């Protein structure tokens, strides 16, 4: 069974990576960073984000595993001291799948897959877009930007904006506002919105058509934008589970105490 | 097919009720407020709430219809001028189901069914409870109270507390905080929490065991409480749909403009 | 110079109280709980709140001192181990004054002095009041209640409701909302409001005239209420300062780390 | 008495400007856009913002007047139909002063005067700064940015971020957070902070020293930044008042109804 390991790049992560590779060598494991079936991330949730996007074209044949060399992450939920215990079991577990968010941009198409969220800002000018939900004009948003988050991504940027945390077993997506203007003439919903599967949220410009669109940690500028389309992707990320680590326990350890 | 009609009690609602009853008399409809299969509510969402709780023992044999004599409600989504058009079609539509919230209270059991939400406060003293999620201690809440809302109830009390609006096709429940205390020694999650089906949220006392527990508009005091249990109910409320009125359009008309 | 000491009532506070009284006996200090000029509070901010209200008729002749036997409080900012050091200096310091909030209730008058805040709720029914600012109708509030806080009280209940923290050198008062309803027909400002000196905020009923009015920790029901009047009081509480303990440092220790 | 008039540039504003200039010609008024003593703004609060910054070097000799050709603004509080009535009285009123915010940037100094607010973001990377209040380390902020607002500016960007509205008679400044990160290891105060006169709020970098600093509508990038200093300015903007238009009425008309 093929595998590969990505490292944060610091001294602790590179050394932990070489010790796991040496451990897998004692088994029948084959290192292959081209067509792997097991992808291990050593570092933080940001390193795991990079590992996910390096193989988003083969998500159905890959089970991800995360190791946090710093603090407890949501995707990297393995202690460095438990690395050798992980090498044995990984060489012969069950698979756990999380939903993902699809982002489509159209000009005068480009699709992206997000694990945390996808946000839209205005390249310098004021951000004004009309929010269309299933071909129905819902609101004209006026403010800093908007954030569409996955279930597992609600603990990231979505949380800082006031969004709700939702369990990853729910196939849904959540949209939250960034510093919206609300006076007697400009009105937005304010509340976060949770959309189920097969619901399409479209963002359409009003004046400016240049938007700073981000997907997870990748932020790239798009010029002459006609529409930004959001929907829950049909593809899912697969994790390799070896023990019981509930999502609500991960939330407790990351935010309450540990 | 049996039916019944509840009225808000004012002049406009009582007159609209008698005109619909006379219209149903022209068909083969039988008025029966004991074992009805069609329950019509004329007034507001509060009147619809009363109509739901009067027949929560026969939810699987009843399709609800709401008429708003005041402003546009979420459950009463029919104009009074469309009443006669409603009488004809209702006498020979499709059924639409929404999930519900189950509330269990234990002393030293009482179950309730909520359409909007179920909240917990403290009878006078300070409100302190431990929040347990699937037999896991998540947080010790310290503040005014807590609110567990249904999907269709997220537009009510849940919205005023900062909760997210979620589409009723999602079988889930959402918990939100009321004026929580957060300093260097008392810590809550703050964010709203969305729980899927088969997840159990338990509230357990610390000192005071008397709580002011509410279900929709019913508020009753409970003494010597041992545990408050929350989970998505297996029973669903059934609406009779005659036209396309999306939930996100109901949200737009109630909060954006109409 | 006369003095008195109030205790939380537990073992640690009562013992610390008797040791300070014995220390003051070694000086020319006279214990008098009737007409004191120095009032020491041993326990928490709640105990300090009680000590303030026991002598609100002689605020101009009393300098308050707080000792926290538990965690760091905002009004009780002295460690128990620093008690003997406090007894010496207190027997021959400078005075520091904080503004207070005045609350007037009228029926068919009763004035109260608050150190933290004064809140208004509805005795069971829904809470609806019109908010009048300097004889100008500002908004019709619809929700759980309202909270008018002093500058030093903004770190208490006001903080849990989203209010801003303001330095006690600012003679002002801050009003915050409790779970307000905001749809297309009911509209409140939502933002907290900071009022300067000589500004009068009046609350007037709409239907129900019975309100659960609270002042600091005292909560008492009022029937047949005509108006609730708010303004910054002309009286100030006086603290005895012996060292530099800035307000922003007290906020840091209570909420960031310590 | 010298005067000048700035226009939004559209057809309605330019025509209203030429009609007022012709009206002032019938009096002893002298048009001078170099050393004026009366500055009239015709358009919106953005146009008024431009008019303020064009003459921030002569604030003590200038009384500002605003005219809104669109909707009711906070600084432009005169209807276009009341223009001729304004020309007569302005040619022989009382002066009203509002406080301002001072912003100092230091490299390896540049001072700015803000009427609404001054915000700090990170030029691309993550925004991390230490917040120092009167030479005391208060918090290490981690998020999108920070916003320091004037009293009259609290109805603008400060409001969208959750800040409190404060009456302009209070000489103070208010700081609010933008999408802060708060987990078990990163902690900010969250609440808005209101600082009185003579209090200094300093922002110091951690890693990145390039910041996108904005003052009102001007946004300019600063490289190799050592410190960002905030304090209530000693200079005040002067308005020419002809009638009673309370601040709380301006808030009502802009946000509640009009
Ligand atoms: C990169 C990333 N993702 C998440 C996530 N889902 N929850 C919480 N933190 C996350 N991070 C790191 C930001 Cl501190
Ligand atoms: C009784 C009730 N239920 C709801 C609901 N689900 N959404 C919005 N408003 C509701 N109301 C009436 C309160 Cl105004
Ligand atoms: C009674 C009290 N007053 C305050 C205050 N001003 N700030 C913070 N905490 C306070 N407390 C105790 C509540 Cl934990
Ligand atoms: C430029 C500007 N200043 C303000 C202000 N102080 N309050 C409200 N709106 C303002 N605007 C225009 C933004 Cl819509």
């Amino acid at each position: 069974m093929k595998y590969m390991i990505t490292s944060k790049g610091d001294e602790k992560s590179d050394l932990l990576r070489l010790n796991m590779i040496a451990g897998f060598g004692e088994y029948d494991m084959e290192y292959d960073d081209v067509e792997p079936e097991i992808v291990i991330s050593i570092g933080g949730d940001g390193t795991f984000l990079s590992a996910f996007h390096q193989y988003e074209e083969r998500l159905d044949e890959i089970a991800f595993i995360g190791i946090h060399t710093g603090h407890l992450g949501f995707y990297a939920d393995w202690r460095p001291a438990e690395a050798d215990k992980l090498v044995k079991l990984l060489a012969k577990y069950q698979k756990v799948s999380y939903p993902l968010l699809k982002t489509t941009v159209k000009y005068g198409e480009a699709t992206y897959l997000a694990l945390n969220e996808s946000t839209v800002k205005s390249s310098g000018g004021p951000f004004v877009v009309d929010v269309v939900i299933n071909d129905i004009h819902f609101e004209r948003f006026r403010g800093d930007g908007l954030c569409m988050s996955t279930p597992s991504g609600t603990t990231a940027y979505n949380k800082s904006l006031g969004g709700a945390l939702m369990h990853p077993s729910i196939e849904a997506m959540q949209l939250t506002e960034m510093a919206s203007i609300n006076n007697r003439v400009y009105r937005t919903i304010g509340s976060p919105l949770v959309f189920p599967k097969h619901h399409v949220v479209s963002l359409q410009p009003v004046n400016d058509k240049d938007f700073q669109i981000s997907v997870d940690h990748l932020s790239i500028l798009h010029r002459d934008v006609q529409e930004i389309r959001y929907e829950v992707s049909a593809k899912k990320i697969h994790f390799a589970r070896f023990r019981s680590f509930p999502f609500w326990r991960r939330v407790h350890d990351s935010f309450i105490e540990d």
